[PDB]
C-alpha cells in the first residue's frame, strides 16, 4: 500500500505527506520518467537509454545524434525515440536546448504511450506552471522555447490535433522549468533530466526529511529522517554547498518561491562557507564556471590543470570549508579518478572528508558517494584499517540514502567483504 499521500498544503500548493511512520532509509516510492534525455554534455559520452558510460558507443544510422552502449539499448530505445529521429535529422546541424528535446519526449509519449506509472499521484497535466509569477524576462524566454520546439518538432507535429487536448505549449515549459529532474550517474556526475510527475509532489527544505536518488533513470525516494503520521515529505531541490543569497536567487529564479525555513532565517553555515579572503574566493567562483563547463563535458584533463592551479597556487589560498574551494577539490579528485592519478585523487579526496561533515548533516547521498570513493582509494591503496573505517561510514550513510534496491550498495558490500578479508588475512 501507500506509504505516502497527496495533500493541499496550506501556503505552498500540493505536497507529499506520510500515511503511516516512516524510518531512516524507508523506501517511499520508486519511478522511472515519464520523459528523459541525456543532457547537453554528456550527449555521445553516456548512452542515451541506459546513461551509462562506455569507451565506444553505437550511433543511431538514421539521424546520428541518439549514441547507445549496446544493440540491446538501441532497440529497446527505438519506440520512444521513432519520433524524436526524424526531427533531430530533419535539423542536422542544429541541436535543441535540453528542455526541448525532454518536452518533445514528453508529447510523444502522452500522445503514444500508455498511461504511465511515473503520473500515479499526479500527472504532468497536474504540475505547477507558476504563471502568474513570472517575469515578464521569464515570460520572453518561453516564447522562444515555444517557438524552438515549434521548429524542431515539424516533422512530427504541424497541428493541435497532435498534442494532447488543450495542450499549451507555454504552459508546458512553464512547468518544466520548475518541475526538470537532474539525473545523476552512481559517481554523482549530472548525465541526464527527466520528469517524474509523481515525485513533483514533494515540496522544497534546506534541511529535508526525504532524500531522492537515481540508478540509471530509475529514481528512489527514501526517508532520511524519522517521520510521523501526516508530516509533510519535503526534499532539497538545491546543491548543499551553496549559501543562503544562492539559495534565495535559485528558488525565486526557477521555482518562484521565497523561502522561510530556519536556515534562510539565520544565513545557517553562510559565514564557515565563506571564509578565506573574498577577492580570492571570488576569483576560484569565477572560475569555476569554466571548471565545471569542463566538467561537463567529461574533459577531465583540462579539469585537472585549472583545479590545480588553485589547489597548488602560487598566490593565496582559501581554507578547504570555503565552499569554492572545496567544489575545486571535489572537481579536482574526480578528473584524477578518472585520469588514474590514484594517489592525488586521495588527497584531494581526503582533504574534502571534514567540510563534507559538517556541510552534508545526517544522511545524504552525495556524501556517502564522497567516503566511499575515499575509501575504495585507500582500500587499492592497501590501507586497509582506515579504507574499512570509510566504506563502513558510507554505508551507514547509503544503507539510508541508496538502500539494497540501488545497484551502488552491491558494489560497496564488494568493497567491505574484500577489505574485511584483508583485515582478517592478519
Ligand atoms: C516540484 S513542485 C512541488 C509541488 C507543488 N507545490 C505543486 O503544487 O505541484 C515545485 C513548486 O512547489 C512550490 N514550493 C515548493 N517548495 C516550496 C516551499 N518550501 N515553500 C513554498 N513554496 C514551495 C513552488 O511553487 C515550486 O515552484
Ligand atoms: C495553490 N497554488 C498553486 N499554485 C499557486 S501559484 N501559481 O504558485 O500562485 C498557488
Ligand atoms: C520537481 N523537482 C525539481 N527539482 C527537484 S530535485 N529535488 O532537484 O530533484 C524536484
Ligand atoms: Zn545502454
Ligand atoms: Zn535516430
Ligand atoms: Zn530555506
Amino acid at each position: 500500500p501507500l506509504k505516502v499521500e497527496k495533500f493541499a498544503t496550506a501556503n505552498r500548493g500540493n505536497g507529499l505527506r506520510a500515511v503511516t511512520p516512516l524510518r531512516p532509509g524507508e523506501l517511499l516510492f520508486r519511478s522511472d520518467p515519464l520523459a528523459y534525455t541525456v543532457c547537453k554534455g554528456s550527449r555521445g559520452v553516456v548512452c542515451d537509454r541506459c546513461l551509462l558510460g562506455k569507451e565506444k558507443l553505437m550511433r543511431c544510422s538514421q539521424c546520428r545524434v541518439a549514441k547507445y552502449c549496446s544493440a540491446k539499448c538501441q532497440k529497446k530505445a527505438w519506440p520512444d525515440h521513432k519520433r524524436e529521429c526524424k526531427c533531430l535529422k530533419s535539423c542536422k546541424p542544429r541541436y535543441p536546448p535540453d528542455s526541448v528535446r525532454l518536452l518533445g519526449r514528453v508529447v510523444f509519449k502522452l500522445m503514444d504511450g500508455a498511461p504511465s506509472e511515473s503520473e500515479k499521484l499526479y500527472s504532468f497535466y497536474d504540475l505547477e506552471s507558476n504563471i502568474n509569477k513570472l517575469t515578464e524576462d521569464r515570460k520572453e524566454g518561453l516564447r522562444q522555447l515555444v517557438m524552438t520546439f515549434q521548429h524542431f518538432m515539424r516533422e512530427e507535429i504541424q497541428d493541435a490535433s497532435q498534442l494532447p487536448p488543450a495542450f499549451d505549449l507555454f504552459e508546458a515549459f512553464a512547468k518544466v522549468i520548475c518541475n526538470s529532474f537532474t539525473i545523476c550517474n552512481a559517481e554523482m556526475q549530472e548525465v541526464g533530466v527527466g520528469l517524474y510527475p509523481s515525485i513533483s509532489l514533494l515540496n522544497h527544505s534546506c534541511d529535508p526529511n526525504c532524500s531522492i536518488v537515481f540508478n540509471g533513470p530509475h529514481l528512489l525516494l527514501r526517508a532520511v529522517r524519522d517521520i510521523e503520521v501526516g508530516e509533510e515529505l519535503t526534499i532539497c531541490y538545491l546543491d548543499m554547498l551553496m549559501t543562503s543569497e544562492e539559495r534565495r536567487k535559485q528558488l525565486r529564479d526557477q521555482y518562484c518561491f521565497e523561502c522561510d525555513c530556519f536556515r534562510c532565517q539565520t544565513q545557517d553555515k553562510d559565514a564557515d562557507m565563506l571564509t578565506g579572503d573574498e577577492q580570492v574566493w571570488k576569483e576560484v567562483q569565477e572560475s569555476l564556471k569554466k571548471i565545471e563547463e569542463l566538467k561537463a563535458h567529461w574533459k577531465w584533463e583540462q579539469v585537472l590543470a585549472m583545479c590545480q592551479a588553485i589547489i597548488s597556487s602560487n598566490s593565496e589560498r582559501l581554507p578547504d570549508i570555503n565552499i569554492y574551494q572545496l567544489k575545486v577539490l571535489d572537481c579536482a579528485m574526480d578528473a584524477c579518478i578518472n585520469l588514474g592519478l590514484l594517489e592525488e585523487a586521495l588527497f584531494y579526496g581526503t582533504r574534502t572528508m571534514e567540510p563534507y561533515r559538517i556541510f552534508f548533516p545526517g544522511s545524504h547521498p552525495v556524501r556517502g558517494v564522497q567516503v566511499m570513493k575515499v575509501g575504495k582509494l585507500q582500500l587499492h591503496q592497501g590501507m586497509f584499517p582506515q579504507a574499512m573505517k570509510n566504506l563502513r561510514l558510507a554505508f551507514d550513510i547509503m544503507r539510508v540514502t541508496h538502500g539494497r534496491e540501488h545497484s551502488l550498495i552491491e558494489d560497496l558490500i564488494l568493497l567491505l567483504e574484500e577489505c574485511d578479508a584483508n583485515i582478517r588475512a592478519s
